[PDB]
């Protein structure tokens, strides 16, 4: 047994209280960028309820050029015209640096990856480069709010952060 | 006001029966990549709680390089060892193509993105494409379990893919 299996055995329940299906455009036009981070339960954290808001996550809340895709997609195709950027405290992106964890992949595989891993130490100064990569970027234009905020992982909150 | 205000307004609350601070590796060991779909709230989907898993998203659940490089910190750092891999019916990325996306992102702003869409035709067959993608990457390989499933956003059931 995986936690796969328990993972799949909870699907049965979720499934067995299912409505749907709901439209596929979010019905409250919004999109939230955030951390993978295992402390983050987006949904619970902004009250968002199904079909409402597209949630892009990855490591670090970082506006790779994955997140930018997802955003042109989000507003271009499905009409999203909010953005909320989430960082947290005591984020793992704080704890290494970019050419130390290339270093560690190259001595154990043979090659350094062409990405970048994306470390930053400050969280509070991450947002605040990250709202800027949204900004500068020519194709996630359609927005009427940007916000970005750090969740602090040891009280809930939200705190927002001045670009 | 915006939903924005709204959502920041439901956090109050959530940081009122808030919990923490939990400690920062996933407890249940897990990486979930998933779709930013609205319709998909993925920790009740496979019944998740805070702290136990890694949850990356994008448009399309596609394995990028942002994807790989959330996975390889999910795994190097974090020590998670299991990989979900969650795509679904009805999906937006079934609904265009990546040329002609480009072609109208240069016609309304004069420059054609870097990045590739990344569209798929088929959900079930994208699945494999994206499993195959994390058994080959070199970066991505402590996992010890590696799984896929189309959600149908009509019943909320789960169906697993094979290679
Ligand atoms: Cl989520
Ligand atoms: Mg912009
Ligand atoms: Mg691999
Ligand atoms: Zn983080
Ligand atoms: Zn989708």
């Amino acid at each position: 047994g995986t936690v796969t299996d328990d993972y799949l055995a909870n699907n049965v329940d979720y499934a067995s209280g299912f409505k749907g299906p709901l439209p596929m455009p979010p019905s409250k036009h919004i999109a939230i960028v955030a951390c993978m981070d295992a402390r983050l339960d987006v949904y619970r954290m902004l009250g968002i309820k199904e079909g409402e808001a597209h949630v892009i996550r990855n490591a670090g809340c970082v506006v790779t050029d994955d997140v930018i895709r997802s955003l042109a997609i989000s507003q271009r195709l499905l009409g999203t015209r909010e953005i909320i950027l989430l960082h947290h405290t005591d984020c793992g992106m704080l704890t290494f640096t970019d050419d130390d964890f290339k270093r560690a992949i190259q001595d154990e595989t043979g090659i350094r990856p062409t990405w970048s891993p994306e470390s930053y130490p400050d969280a509070v100064e991450d947002v605040r480069q990250s709202l800027r990569r949204i900004e500068v970027n020519p194709f996630v234009t359609k927005h009427t709010s940007l916000r970005g905020f750090v969740f602090d992982v040891a009280t809930g909150k939200l705190n927002e952060v001045t670009p």
